[PDB]
């Protein structure tokens, strides 16, 4: 008997898709923070995977789409599709993505997630559907505009937990006392779950590498495996190394084995770069030749007995990685001796940064398959998008020349060094103008609250051509002026013209280390900074601390 969107909110509670403590949940809470919540089309999608198991391949959702109307449409399509496709929904009782994105019939959302609730597949997982037997989504294209919720996504299955899965099968050690015992079971676990890692390292070699060579080229021997034999090698003299400092008793000297090996992990960064273009490569070579599918089965079966096959062993690398500052975490918290527990806290520190390392990795691996993403939909366009930086921000607008009075109702893609003006064509984008946002400055004009009437303009340093940007409400003004700031800011930041330099954006292919900091340019795409005068390397916060040009 409680109004329908809130009978919603329970059932998604119910399917663990919305974290109890969710303002949603609350009394007081309006549709509106349902319509927030549901908008980026994350929790849809995870909603279906907890309904049926890989309903949804975590590889298709974008699982932090923030400012893009573009990657948060792709979520709530594949949301849609999987409806029809494995759910066994009409397209009646399907919404179109417009109807969820821009509110324009939030009722029907509901009613969709009301047809699913009643679904066999969900009736039968224990869960009560709804409803069990007015007029309030009018004003939600008014108020669709508020506030980064990073706690909305703690039901959502983060991109490391298959990995994650794979690495504790096999990493699983056999199991109150004082801290010293506990600073021993800690000692312990990093030399079994290490010596299990090289041997993991030696059975994809053995079993897999060797045995592939008779089946595949050397060229595809070194997409599918990349540097794994040598990751063997930095290991089995990792783990003599540190057994060496475990046998002395006291292991005072344990925090050193790591430092000598944070230079030599770097390894990784070649690894982690091209680990998902190996799976898919991995996946297609299976995929066509029937032998190497029956050869991988074989590899599989005499290495583990059919426990993990390739591509699930290629995934425990990373996984190695990010579990070294965790075991470091707990050693140092039973480690009661003031040197002993700060010697350990250096090692930590070297952990936690080759932690940061892999996760810098990751972001720009998931930045990049965004740009490709965009570079496809969007017609008419010349230029690769790579060269342009990060995207920022991505959705309707209205424009005019600073001149000109009349508002045309365009598309844009807003990157650090690109402003890209379209109209769509219905899925695909045509581009019209390409604004290089090099020779533009942001320029705010206070004279309000009518619809499109809130504007900033996009003026050049030569005064040679301009823009009148309109935006519908003065949350979507706010939220695209924050990210020209952010481009702008990131295309002149603070310092780069300082001690005579010239510091330009860069994309360093080479690993490149800062010269103010000493500390590694983390990552694959817009890593930093490079002076062409000078060839000097920084991060965008160090570029005060850099020695002068020449
Ligand atoms: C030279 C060959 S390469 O393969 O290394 N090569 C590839 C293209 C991209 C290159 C860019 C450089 C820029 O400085 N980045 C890194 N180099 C080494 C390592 N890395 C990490 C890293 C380090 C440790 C761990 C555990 C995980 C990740 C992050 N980021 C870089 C680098
Ligand atoms: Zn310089
Ligand atoms: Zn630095």
């Amino acid at each position: 008997g409680s109004e329908l969107w809130r009978q919603c909110t329970h059932w998604l509670i119910q399917c663990r898709v919305l974290p109890p403590s969710h303002r949603v949940t609350w009394d007081g809470a309006q549709v509106c923070e349902l319509a927030q919540a549901l908008r980026d089309g994350v929790l849809l999608c995870q909603l279906l995977n907890n309904l049926l198991p890989h309903a949804i391949n975590l590889r298709e959702v974008n699982l932090r789409p923030q400012m893009s109307q573009f990657l948060c449409l792709k979520n709530i399509r594949t949301f849609l599709s999987t409806c029809c496709e494995k759910f066994g929904l009409k397209r009646s009782e399907l919404f179109e993505a417009f109807d969820l994105f821009d509110v324009q019939d939030f009722g029907k959302v509901i009613y969709t997630l009301s047809a699913l609730s009643w679904t066999p597949i969900a009736q039968n997982r224990g869960i009560m559907p709804f409803p069990t037997e007015e007029d309030i989504y009018s004003g939600l294209s008014d108020q669709i505009d508020d506030t980064e919720d990073e706690d909305l996504y703690d039901c959502v299955e983060n991109e490391e937990a298959e990995g994650d899965e794979i690495y504790e099968d096999l990493m699983r050690s056999e199991p109150k006392m004082t801290e010293y015992d506990k600073r021993c079971c800690c000692l312990r676990e990093i030399q079994q779950t290490e010596e299990k890692y090289t041997d993991t390292l030696g059975s994809i070699q053995q079993h897999f590498l060797k045995p592939l060579q008779r089946f595949l080229k050397p060229q595809d021997i070194e997409i599918i495996f990349i540097n794994i034999e040598d990751l063997l090698r930095v290991h089995t003299h990792f783990l003599k190394e540190m057994k060496e400092a475990l046998g002395t008793p006291g292991a005072a000297n344990l925090y050193q084995v790591f430092i000598k090996y944070k230079e030599r992990f770097l390894v990784y960064g070649r690894y982690c770069s091209q680990v998902e273009s190996a799976s898919k490569h991995l996946d297609r070579v299976a995929a066509a030749r029937e032998d190497v599918q029956m050869k991988l089965e074989e590899c599989s079966q005499r290495a583990n007995n059919g426990r993990f096959t390739l591509r699930d062993l290629l995934m425990v690398p990373m996984q190695r990685v990010l579990k070294y500052h965790l075991l470091l975490q707990e050693l140092v918290k039973h480690t009661q001796e003031a040197m002993e527990k700060e010697n350990l806290r250096l090692a930590l520190d070297a952990m936690r940064d080759l932690a940061q390392c892999v996760n810098e990795v990751k972001r720009d691996n998931e930045t990049l398959r965004q740009i490709t993403n965009f570079q496809l939909s969007i017609e008419n366009l010349d230029q690769s998008l790579a060269h342009y930086g990060r995207p920022k921000i991505d959705g309707e607008l209205k424009i005019t020349s600073v001149e000109r009075r009349s508002k045309m109702d365009r598309y844009a893609f807003l990157l650090d060094k690109a402003l890209l003006i379209c109209k769509r064509r219905g899925d695909s984008y045509d581009l019209k103008d390409f604004v290089n946002l090099h020779s533009f400055q942001v320029r705010d004009d206070s004279s309000d609250n009518k619809k499109w009437s809130h504007m900033f303009l996009l003026i050049e340093d030569q005064g040679a051509q301009g823009y009148e940007l309109f935006f519908k409400t003065r949350e979507l003004k706010k939220k695209w002026m924050e990210q020209f700031e952010m481009a702008i800011s990131n295309i002149y930041p603070e310092n780069a013209t300082a001690n005579g330099h010239d510091f330009q954006m860069f994309s360093f292919e080479e690993t490149t280390s800062c010269k103010a900091c000493q500390m590694l340019l983390r990552g694959t795409f817009y890593q930093g900074y490079r002076c062409h005068r000078c060839r000097a390397s920084a991060h965008k916060e160090c570029l005060g601390r850099v020695p002068p040009c020449g």
